[PDB]
Order: structure tokens, then sequence, then C-alpha cells
């Protein structure tokens, strides 16, 4: 991705995230859109977002359901222009499989979320984390998410996926991750508020690239 | 509920969706509308229902992100005229009680999503279960989801949960569970495409409608 980011764009009111988006979009070629931004304003601005910006788009849609409806779900969105899906593990393997079954068919990724970044992943999923990136290494998996506030447990998912495999990690900023430190183990950082809350949304991105290329 | 049973409205297409939840209305309540049928149709579509059939709407979102996303999610989903939400528990506790928060201040309520029905389910979540229940019992959960297609499990949910939490259930037809059995320990039954898909939708919610009163 360009400059190794990746904007988590979750405001809820289209003008704003237009305007974060257009701001920003000299330093990144991806933006990671959410349900905050979808359910508020409709799954139309997907390929409104790639049109507009001529952006990669990943849906981070953390989809967690049985087998049928995770298809239902990724061909939904697929068919709205998203580049790529973001999926939860813990649901198991038939689960992911389901996921990967309609990239294949419609010519996108999925990327694996094994642990969270927030502080009550430590409760359950941390626990089953490796499990469940060990289980994405058997599936075939090669696009992963892992947590920036837990360099350690990053360092140790990069192990279990090896070099080859892509690694994206959000909570970098607000939750406290550090940009430089996560790059020594994910391919790129994904950030939302520190971006889209500051005063000078170009200014912050700018900056974090500047802590990037000194890298 | 009436009748104790809930239908898992995840047709793709509004007129399909419309059909058939009118085609049943005689014989539920409460309609269950997840991502199918809202990331293809739109949010709007919950207010549209809970207007044309009178009837509640728990959205099944199975919420699984970050506290701060999380709050975001709920918000857009009450605001879009939704009863209640369901959300995954595996996340952890912050995760929940940041839906919670939300509930308390829109008038609404959540669903907790202990053990899933899928065969994945046995990978991970099947092992946190039973903790995932507990933990929702400390944070004040009355709402709570666990599967028809394994009542052993469902009967020690229950028995985590206590007699006044209601307890709704997926898995039912489709995936093999039964309603009798189901219903030995849930409040309600979910019910999808065993009446969905089905020749006469109406028809097959009233043979399970029969299957039930018999109880």
């Amino acid at each position: 991705v360009m400059n190794r980011l990746i904007l988590a764009m979750d405001l809820m009111n289209r003008d704003d995230a237009l305007r974060v988006t257009g701001e920003v979009r000299e330093y990144i070629d991806t933006v990671k859109i959410g349900y905050p931004l979808v359910l508020s304003e409709g799954m139309d601005i997907i390929a409104e977002f790639r049109k507009r910006f001529g952006c990669r788009i990943i849906a981070d849609f953390k989809v967690a359901d049985i087998p049928e409806t995770n298809e239902k779900i990724c061909r939904a969105t697929f068919k709205a222009g998203a580049d790529a899906i973001i999926v939860h593990g813990f649901p198991g393997a038939d689960s992911v499989r389901a996921c990967l079954n309609v990239a294949e068919e419609m010519g996108r990724e999925v990327f694996l979320l094994t642990e969270m970044s927030h502080p009550g992943a430590e409760m359950f999923i941390q626990g089953a984390a490796d499990e469940i990136a060990r289980m994405g290494v058997d599936l075939g998996v090669k696009n992963y998410v892992g947590p920036s506030t837990r360099p350690e447990r990053l360092s140790r998912l990069r192990e279990i996926i090896g070099q080859d495999s892509f690694l994206i990690s959000p909570g970098v900023g607000a939750q406290g991750g550090d940009p430089g430190e996560t790059l020594r183990f994910a391919d790129a950082i994904i950030v939302g508020r520190s971006i889209y809350l500051a005063d000078n949304p170009a200014a912050a991105a700018a900056g974090i690239i500047e802590s990037i290329k000194d890298l």
C-alpha cells in the first residue's frame, strides 16, 4: 500500500468522510471502510469512494457468522465493489472457508483477523490467536490482521504466517500503538482517529509517513 | 415472542423478503434481520419492516469489533429502528459493555451470542462459551443466544444464565436442530431457511408452531 498506510474511515456521514479522505488521498492508496460508515450511508459508498479516489477498498466487516451467511455477506460486499474483506477467525475453519470460496469465485481477497487490538481481546481471543493463525495458514490464507498494541504478539503472528504473507495492523495512534514499532512486523499500518479526528488530517497523515520513511 | 418463533429473514432482495415475511406474519411477532438483507437493500429496510408488519426487529449483526466501533454500530442500528442487536461475547467484556451502554442510552436491548450453532464453533468458541456466558451475567446481560444444534450446551448455558434471562436459539431446521428439544431450554427458536426457502413458507411456519404448541 502507498506509504504502508491504510486509512480507517470510520466517520459516519458522507460529507465528512469524503472531505477527510480527499484531504489525505495523496498519502495513501487504500481505504478501510467499515460498518460505522456503511450502515449510516449505504453500501453504495464503497463504489463512490473507489471511483472518486481511485483507491483500493478493504471492507472491514469483521465477518463472524455461520458459513452460509458469511457467503452471503461476502457476495454482497464484493458486489458493492470492495477489493477485500476482513473476516474473524474465531468462528472456525468452515466459516473462514466460506469467505475464501466467495473471494475465489469473485477474484477478491480475504484478510483473516487473528488477535484484536483492544483490551478485551485478552480475555478469549488472545489465547486462541496462535491457533487461529495456524488455521489460516492451513486454509491457504495469505492476508492477515494483527494488533499494533501488542508488538510481541504481532511478532509471534508474523512468525506463524511467514514473510510471504501480507499483514496489516490496527491500533496505531488512538489505541496506543506506534507506527514504527508496528512496521517491524506488519507490512502496513491501519490508522483511523489519529488522522480523521485531527484538526488537520493531511498534516497528521504526513507526520506519520515521515516516521515511516525514516524506517 | 408470538408462538416462540422468530423468523430469520436472510433473503437478499426486498421483494422476496417482503413477500415471505407477509406470508408468515400471522405466526410471529418478531423478525431477525441481518447483513444479507441489510447490505443488499439498505438499513431503511428495518423501519420499513417494522412499520409494514408491526413486528419487533432484532438486528443480527453479530457485532465483533473494538469498543469504540461497537458503539457506533449500535447507535446506527438503533437509529434505524431496530429493537435489539445481537453481539458476540468472544471479543471481551469491554466490547460488550460498549453495546450495553448504547442500548441503555437509547432504550433498547442487547442479546449476547455465547456459543454458535455451526460445526466450526467447536474449534474456539465452544471452549470459551461458558465463560462468555458468565461474563454476560456479570455485566448484567439479560438476553442471550445459544445453539439449537447442541441442546446439552444450550442446557449448560441456561444453567449459567438462570431462568429469568431470555434465551433465543438459531440452528433449527436447516442446521439440524429440533424445535421441541430446543424449546426445553430456550424461550424462543430462530428459524430461517426451513421457512423462507420452503415452497409454502406459511405452511412451514404453521407446521413448526403445531409441533411447538404441543409442548
